[PDB]
């Protein structure tokens, strides 16, 4: 079946290489793409080759790359390999791009995901020269049907001088209808519109991205896969974390602080999130709802079982097996899933109104429960803040979950002071590790420390943490949030110097005595 | 005229001492009070005296005190003196209470102001035993007319098992009508209601707090004053800051990035705010609108002159001169001011919708533009985060303003690393000091550092900051946000050790 149903636009079809020539050195390029889903693939590959060829001749060729969130090897990977990106925002997971960022070869700012569209419209990234968007189909009236994510695509189409569409036949035609794109003012010039979502299953718009066809400079027919990461099977650490969390939810329900259907759930991807979703599938709940950034494998499983009634997201984040499952049953799943613009999925007004429960990962937390989501040792970017701030701050309950240690036990995920802060104490109420769960509601910082140290810290690090806290309480400049500035960041420096946060018995350490 | 207009409720009038006896050891007490305005006065004094007596007899007697925001000497002050508060939230400016907090004698958590009502309803502070609320009047239908703030009073009235009202004859009867109390679900059980505010001048509710009269256990007739703001004027540092900001607004308008009337303005309180508002009073931006937390002197002057058309807030914080001014022309000013529940004034959904410009003070920022609003050296509480996070993160533009130094030059307000973070880089776009203005929009952290160091840092500290940054770029673990962990907090330690951040 023909994917370009508007006949006039068929005249704009051309090869990926030709389309890539529209993108010039210095251009700001906005693309589709979120959690490895729905990013353009063939044009970036062609662009990267041409970039490398230019560089080899001493000719500069780089772009500014603004996305929904993370992309995949064909986009972030190829362009990073080519050293073709001078500025990148708002979120990346590609390892080559991460290296460019951490070497200072690519300038990076990880904006809150729900704010990116608004900042783009404000002009913070400059003038958009190109929007490069993957599509399932183009409708009779020239509507652009997105693929496996919506992201910021509508905003980029609005802002960009020229538009390139990749029509990807790998993407199931029955994605058409799964998206909800609003023409309302969510991220435009104030005063903005009320975004009138009052339930997670509510549609407010239509199935297509809208763009003036006169801005469409090229359409490329493609056939290539998303980046469907291998399923991260829960290990025992993940299962323990999920057990503590599920026990907590059960207790909240028994105390009438949550309904048996909980509240709309936001979760992440990977080991721990997978364990939580498996637990939710089998737990004493019913009629669950997702209002999140992503649809993951375990969410499909609950939609299938009926445990989850609907799932709202901006994107899919599926394994190859789950992608095949939904591909084979898209008629069923399309009725259970709504994919929204990320400025709507991550709208603080909506998140608060629905009372979402936010469940997010972390690099580390300090004893006072300030959270680092991004910068190892304070300086080395991992992925980016993503929507963790959108959700943590706006949520009814903000929960952070992590193994109590990292790097095979050589790093403590609970530290005297976080080396970088993404989520302040006020934005984190519950911490869960494989050691236990800290409920910090209504606690002062010193009370938070008592709970975090006792419930969440690993036995290998708890005495060290207690020692820091005890001496800080005796010596700190103020006693409201006790610190010893002489050693607050010393465990991080110890890791940098020695490869472990565990102290040597060849020197004096206060907790050894 | 009679302030208790409901005849039946007059039978509940009793002394402050007797009313204080309703409050028991361990109780959670929610009170009126925000920016030194509208907090209960006489019952807390009577309670404090009884607490001291009890402690002397060997009886425990402490409460959890949850407010709108800051109160005054009769409440935070007297209770702190009596060692009568085991937990305090969300915002304090009293020196005695600050000392209890910094000694570890009172537990404190400074929640985001717009979230306090919702957390109270969720149960985070425990069951509310008592709501203690100051009133201008009680209407014939039993409505409680708030005084100089709204704060969290409606939520506390809803939650509390027993209610005590202080009817304060010191408060101007013409305050009646200025408040806008919404009937809907802003901070209750999800799913919450949409608040239909789409303009800052929009009233969506009524003039009174509502409470079941059967929950009123005591009414106390009082006569005592709120706290006033200082009359003190903007010095040259503050005026320079205001000048840079006003020039920036002018350029934004010229580039069509702001309307000629700007956008709804949120302003913190202090010297810098006064200068900014004083600057705006004679500025080129007409038909201004305030959507803020507090009505300060500067706003009154603008409402007076007509440069500002309307101002929304939850509270007043006025100098005695400005208080005299408004109390003489209340009918005029009442038509230009709307006092809202703080969960509405500080609602991120509303703030973002309106596109507020947030202007807030700070203790310090680091070279990457993370901001500390609260904890000196990382550990010693000043006031609290207040609504600075509510507004900074939700705003159309988030602006932080500070002198480039503190303590007579012995502290740099720009440091290698903030000793505590309240506002992450993403939540701060513009920094202004008396040295200049740093526009950080669209910049990576290393690009932010170049702007902050070169535009905002004091000349005494700029080379030291540049030296730190340059060596960090060479030697840092990663180069995305370069740091030297061995010296990141060393300027703070240097201040602790020597009394100055400047080396010998
Ligand atoms: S309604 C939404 C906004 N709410 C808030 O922003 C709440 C938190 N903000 C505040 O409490 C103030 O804005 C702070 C950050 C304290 C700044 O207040 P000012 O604008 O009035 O600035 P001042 O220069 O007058 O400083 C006031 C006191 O703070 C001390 N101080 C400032 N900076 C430092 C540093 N870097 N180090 C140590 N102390 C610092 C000043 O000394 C001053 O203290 P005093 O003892 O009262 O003189
Ligand atoms: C913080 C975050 C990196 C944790 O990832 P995770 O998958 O949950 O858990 P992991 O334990 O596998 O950690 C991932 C990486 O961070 C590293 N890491 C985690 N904690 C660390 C620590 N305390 N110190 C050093 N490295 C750490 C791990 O080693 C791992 O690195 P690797 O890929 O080289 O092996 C991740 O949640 C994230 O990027 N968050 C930001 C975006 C976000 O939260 N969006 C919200 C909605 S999903
Ligand atoms: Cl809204
Ligand atoms: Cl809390
Ligand atoms: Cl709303
Ligand atoms: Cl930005």
């Amino acid at each position: 079946t023909e994917r370009i149903r508007n006949v006039a636009l068929r005249s704009k079809v051309c090869p990926a290489e030709t389309a890539s020539e529209l993108i010039k050195h210095g251009d700001v390029v906005g693309t589709s793409g979120f959690t490895g889903a729905g990013y353009p693939k063939e044009v970036p590959k062609a662009l990267a080759q041409r970039m490398e060829a230019a560089h080899d001749r001493g000719e500069k060729y780089q772009i500014s790359l603004i996305t929904g969130a993370s992309t995949g090897p064909q986009l972030d990977g190829e362009l990073a390999k080519a050293n073709g990106v001078y500025f990148r925002s708002p979120f990346n997971t590609d390892a080559t791009m991460r290296n460019r960022i951490n070497a200072g070869e690519t300038e990076y700012f990880d904006n809150h995901l729900g704010q990116v569209a608004g900042r783009a419209v404000q002009g913070n990234y400059g003038k958009f020269n190109i929007a490069l968007v993957e599509a399932t189909a183009i409708t009779e009236d020239g509507g652009i049907v997105p693929t496996s994510s919506v992201g910021n695509s509508q905003t980029f189409l609005n802002l960009a001088e020229k538009v390139i569409i990749e029509v990807n036949e790998w993407q199931n035609p029955m994605l058409e209808g799964i998206h909800d794109i609003w023409d309302g003012n969510v991220s435009g010039v104030p005063t903005r519109d009320i975004v009138p979502i009052v339930r997670a299953d509510q549609r407010v718009g239509g199935p297509v991205l809208r763009v003036n066809p006169d801005k469409i400079a090229a359409i490329v027919r493609t056939n290539d896969r998303d980046e469907n990461a291998p399923f991260a099977a829960p290990d025992e650490t993940a299962k323990a974390i999920a057990g503590y969390l599920l026990d907590f939810f059960g207790h909240e329900v028994k105390q009438n602080r949550l309904p048996p259907s909980l509240l709309p759930l936001q979760s992440g991807v990977g080991n721990v999130a997978n364990a939580v979703l498996e637990g939710l599938k089998e737990g004493p709940f019913e009629n669950l709802v997702g209002y999140s950034e992503v649809i993951q494998d375990g969410m499909l499983a609950m939609l299938d079982s009926g445990r989850m009634r609907i799932a709202s997201a901006s994107s899919f984040s599926l394994s190859p097996e789950a992608a095949e499952e939904i591909n084979n049953r898209m008629d069923f799943f399309r009725s259970k899933i709504i994919l929204r613009q990320q400025d709507v999925s991550n709208s603080p007004g909506i998140i608060r109104r629905l009372g979402c429960i936010a469940m997010n990962g972390m690099i580390e937390a300090d004893i006072y429960g300030n959270v680092n989501s991004t910068r190892v040792m304070g300086s080395k970017m991992m992925n980016g803040i993503g929507g963790s701030g959108d959700f943590a701050r706006s949520s009814y309950l903000s929960i952070f979950l992590s193994p109590s240690t990292a790097k095979g036990g050589k790093i403590s995920a609970i530290v005297p002071m976080a080396a970088h802060v993404d989520h302040i104490m006020q934005d984190a109420q519950i911490f869960v590790t494989e050691q236990g769960l800290a409920d910090l509601r209504g606690l002062s910082p010193v009370q938070r420390a008592r709970e975090i140290i006792s419930k969440c810290a690993h036995p290998d690090y708890r005495p060290m943490l207690q020692d820091y806290f005890d001496r800080a309480l005796k010596n700190s400049f103020g006693k409201h949030t006790p610190h010893l500035l002489t050693e607050a960041l010393s465990w991080h420096q110890r890791f940098i110097d020695t490869g472990t946060m565990l102290p040597s018995s060849l020197e004096h350490h206060h907790h050894h005595h």
